[PDB]
């Protein structure tokens, strides 16, 4: 398997949402997970996941809690969003990401990660995390590994087609981050070599 990575990080955020994607509801980020790939034993070695408080739209829609199965409570105990990211640099620097190891994020696309931290500094007056300007964007490796179109890259194909079923439940983020890291591996036992693929 490619070792050009000691690790690989999985993050996929879930947002605040309402039903029918109005362009004018601003997404906050409500949970904030990470998946540790370590690229030679292809183990996921650790985790990190917490939610997020939303400040501009508080009150999770129905819609919302329906849809990534976070309560409203979760969300009223959950810390800012730059407590979270604070803590997020924390376990990087802790898992020596970019001093000891060399590593690469990985995402489900550039919505799924990188629009929604985009929106989320721009509300919290953060700066966009230098080490989350370019990525490994899994449906574009997959597409052009596998020789698929666009189509037959959603996440649930992709664990179809290579003879995977989903584990967890789908848009819980670390649910997903795990799907995703699980679709890496294979990837990797398969010979892909994954690359950065998309900058900001
Ligand atoms: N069907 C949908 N309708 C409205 N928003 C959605 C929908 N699917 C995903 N989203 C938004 O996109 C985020 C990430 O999607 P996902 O990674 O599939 O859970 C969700 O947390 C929602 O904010
Ligand atoms: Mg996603
Ligand atoms: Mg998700």
């Amino acid at each position: 398997a490619d070792s050009y990575y000691d690790y690989i990080c999985i993050i996929d955020f879930e947002a605040t949402c309402e039903e029918g994607n109005p362009p004018e509801f601003v997404h906050e980020i409500i949970e904030f997970p990470v998946v540790l790939l370590n690229t030679h034993t292809l183990e996921i070695e650790d985790t990190f996941q917490q939610y997020v408080r939303p400040e501009i739209n508080t009150q999770l829609s129905d819609f919302c809690i329906s849809l990534t199965g976070i309560t409203q409570d979760q969300v009223d105990r959950a810390d800012t969003f730059p407590q979270v990211l604070k803590k997020v640099i924390d376990w990087m620097k802790l898992k020596e990401l970019g001093t000891k190891y060399k590593y690469s994020l990985l995402t489900d696309g550039s919505w799924d990660m990188s629009k929604f931290l985009n929106i989320q500094c721009q509300l919290s007056r953060l700066k966009y995390p230098p080490f989350a300007k370019k990525w490994i964007n899994i449906r574009k490796s997959y597409g052009n590994f596998y020789k698929v179109p666009r189509s037959q890259t959603k996440l649930t194909i992709m664990l179809e087609k290579l003879g995977m079923d989903y584990d967890g439940r789908p848009h819980c983020g670390l649910d997903d981050s795990k799907n995703i890291a699980r679709i890496a591996v294979r990837m990797l036992q398969d010979g892909c070599e994954l690359r950065i693929n998309e900058k900001m």
